[PDB]
This record gives C-alpha cells, sequence and structure tokens, in this order.
C-alpha cells in the first residue's frame, strides 16, 4: 500500500466534493 487516507476507495461515485458507499453504507 501507498496511501491509507486518499480521497476514495477506487471505484467510487463523487458527489458534492466527496464519495460515500449506497450498497455497503
Amino acid at each position: 500500500f501507498g496511501v491509507k487516507d486518499g480521497k476514495c476507495p477506487s471505484g467510487r461515485v463523487r458527489r458534492l466534493g466527496i464519495c460515500v458507499p449506497d450498497d455497503d453504507y
């Protein structure tokens, strides 16, 4: 691993500037 805290968990949808889970959370 290179970076634990980035932006998204790779393969997520972004909205308003930040991505969130739909089916998982």
